[PDB]
């Protein structure tokens, strides 16, 4: 049943994939980000200069206020809002109606994207980091609880401008390519999982696997970058600086914050090193692969002719984050019911005339829980 819900995403590069909701009766129409990072729906509620439209209360009958007040910091942006419910539709979704929570956005700081065109935010993480406390319930499990949509979802993020599927309900088959490999969500509150062992380049870091995952490794669709902590990303950048010394690079361009540039077509991605990131399997000392080309992590960004890109691997101080430069590519399987998370090779994957994004196993990997932190 799910053909209806293939592509029903879209977006600019580095701003994003959002889906088509109704809020309110009448329906009102909103383009609604999707953050497996985060666990409240907000949506723009008053006038802003980056805003295209807003939800109005005042003209939806169906609109009830909870007369308290939130607000959500995320790791860069954040907003400040008023509590309600009101009915939700996906038009590109399952034919039901909920009835949400909304935090109409008041306040925000950082946030909207000057013509970004999506005006709100769906989190679709669990309860637990839910604003302002974990009785807050979240959209999705609005809608297990009110419907008979079963407890999953898969996102298919497509690369460079940029599109996707969000099967709501269920795994498409026709959306990837060999098998789903499983890994456990070992908390419910972000998608948390476990990285227990990296490569570059098919060498491997050997560092302590607890780094990997300090304090937390999670799998955030509303992060557009892989974040890694201090001391992974130091050890990182290292190996990717010696394996593309060939050429010479800004220091900034190594902060994320300076652009490199190439003529067209001429795009040197020999030189950049496949990433591979080993996560905790199903069994029993058993884990699997999914392997990173360049063409993830240098991020495609507008100047002339020259291609030009942004290094998309930036240091965090919260953890690993898994996100859309790591998800572009594979078919990523939200588990909930079955408490997993599950990749594969996208029908939209990345590859260039020598080496392929994979999704690879089985591995045998010892001592897999001394990795959690
Ligand atoms: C109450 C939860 C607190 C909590 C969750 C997280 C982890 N999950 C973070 C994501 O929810 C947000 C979601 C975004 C703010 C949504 C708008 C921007 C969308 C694309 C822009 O991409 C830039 C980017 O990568 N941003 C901004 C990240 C650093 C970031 O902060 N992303 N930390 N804290």
């Amino acid at each position: 049943s799910f053909v209806e819900m293939v592509d029903n995403l879209r977006g600019k590069s580095g701003q994003g994939y959002y889906v088509e909701m109704t809020v309110g009766s009448p329906p009102q129409t909103l383009n609604i980000l999707v953050d497996t990072g985060s666990s409240n729906f907000a949506v723009g509620a008053a006038p802003h200069p980056f805003l295209h439209r807003y939800y109005q209360r005042q003209l939806s009958s169906t609109y009830r206020d909870l007369r308290k007040g939130v607000y959500v910091p995320y790791t860069q942006g954040k907003w400040e809002g008023e509590l309600g419910t009101d009915l939700v539709s996906i038009p590109h979704g399952p034919n039901v109606t909920v009835r949400a929570n909304i935090a109409a956005i008041t306040e925000s700081d950082k946030f909207f994207i000057n013509g970004s065109n999506w005006e709100g935010i769906l989190g679709l993480a669990y309860a637990e980091i839910a604003r302002p406390d974990d009785s807050l319930e979240p959209f999705f499990d609005s809608l297990v609880k009110q419907t008979h949509v079963p407890n999953l979802f898969s996102l298919q993020l497509c690369g460079a401008s940029v599109g996707g599927s969000m099967i709501i309900g269920g795994i498409d088959h026709s959306l990837y390519t060999g098998s789903l490999w499983y890994t456990p969500i070992r908390r419910e509150w972000y998608y948390e999982v476990i990285i227990v062992r990296v490569e570059i380049n098919g060498q491997d870091l050997k560092m302590d696997c607890k780094e990997y995952n300090y304090d937390k490794s999670i799998v955030d669709s509303g992060t557009t970058n892989l974040r890694l902590p201090k001391k992974v990303f130091e050890a990182a950048v290292k190996s990717i600086k010696a394996a593309s010394s060939t050429e010479k690079f800004p220091d900034g361009f190594w902060l994320g914050e300076q652009l490199v540039c190439w003529q067209a077509g001429t795009t040197p991605w020999n030189i950049f090193p496949v990433i591979s990131l080993y996560l905790m399997g199903e069994v029993t000392n058993q884990s699997f692969r999914i392997t990173i080309l360049p063409q993830q992590y240098l991020r495609p960004v507008e100047d002339s002719q020259d291609d030009c890109y942004k290094f998309a691997i930036s240091q965090s101080s919260t953890g690993t984050v898994m996100g859309a430069v790591i998800m572009e590519g594979f078919y990523v399987v939200f588990d909930r019911a079955r408490k997993r998370i599950g990749f594969a090779v996208s029908a939209c994957h990345v590859h260039d005339e020598f080496r392929t994004a994979a999704v690879e196993g089985p591995f045998v990997t010892l001592d897999m829980e001394d990795c959690g932190y």
